[PDB]
């Protein structure tokens, strides 16, 4: 039963303090998110090749809705991974200073990003990458299934969904109080440890 | 101010006894269909030349942001009219007489167009578009803001949003049980007339 994903790391209720609603993620996990390793299941059912590949191998060789599946269940492992209820303010360390050395300061940053997440057409994601050539942190966003696994050079550090279902029963339209959410939630633990390795 | 749209043919809660609720349609009408009317009329501001344009003349020459503004808007307004609180069933007359000319019959095109519009990935549109040239009926799919207009011989029939925002507060997830509900409402009426011209 060849593929399968982490639970949530905080709970389903974990963010509810915080402006992301039990119902919201259990509907988003359980439903969303659990639905692509389901399809993905079935697709390796009959493929023992497929079956015996991992999320990010099939993510940088396979194409088409086998991708979307497998590509969707890493943006999502990393997204629950970006929040945590004791998220929010600003990083320290290392991380701080990498974003300040990038942006040329964190106000900044954060503007480019949500500028990013508001401003993204349709359904992606908003990712913060570090370029592992050159060092240098940036914002950059994905449309529909993308991931930034399948550039060579970049190493996602944050993401935030933006696809609708994301944030649709706690925020219906208003995707800029959502994004205003995700700032309360950002989980630098995770993503210092993203940039350190 | 230079653009507006169409009141709903059928009110707010026009589709509630059918399966959508007003509460559904109040969200898709007045955030996002009259959302991307405001952000037109901010572009339009400043730009009289556009500020004169048709919403069609703009699908057809204009690219980027703006293009996606006024496709939207077309595509919105085709939807609500290609539904009614008197649709669903089956078309008569020379809709249906084409309908089984292109598809072979009405249940091969419900069959084409349903699993066009679940099978959609991310956000986007499906379509019964003729293309003028051959007369031929086709289900035809756009992403996005994508509108058959951009394409020179194909003249829409009948739109369904598939849009997340189209179906989450009714359906959250569960866009199959939308596509079944939009089968109760389109709008054969609205069909026919786009057809005979
Ligand atoms: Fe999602
Ligand atoms: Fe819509």
């Amino acid at each position: 039963m060849a593929f399968s994903i982490p639970p949530l790391p905080w709970g389903y209720d974990g963010l509810a303090a915080k402006g992301i609603s039990k119902e919201q993620v259990t509907f988003h996990y359980d439903k969303h998110h659990m639905g692509y390793v389901t399809k993905l299941n079935a697709a390796a059912n009959s493929n023992p090749a497929l079956a015996a590949k991992s999320v990010e191998e099939i993510i940088r060789t396979e194409k088409g809705p086998i991708f979307n599946l497998a590509a969707q269940i890493f943006n999502h492992n990393f997204y629950w991974e970006s929040m945590s209820p004791n998220g929010g303010g600003e990083p320290s360390g290392k991380l701080a200073e990498a974003i300040r050395a990038s942006f040329g300061s964190f106000a900044k940053f954060k503007e480019e990003f949500t500028n990013a997440a508001v401003g993204h057409f349709g359904s992606g994601w908003a990712w913060l990458v570090q370029d592992t050539t050159t060092k240098k942190l940036k914002v950059f966003q994905t449309h529909d299934a993308g991931c930034p696994l399948t550039e060579a050079d970049l190493k996602p550090i944050l993401t935030c969904d933006v696809w609708e279902h994301a944030y649709y029963i706690d925020y219906k339209n208003d995707r800029p109080a959502y994004v205003q959410t995700f700032w309360n939630v950002v989980n630098w633990d995770h993503a210092e440890n993203q940039f350190t390795r």
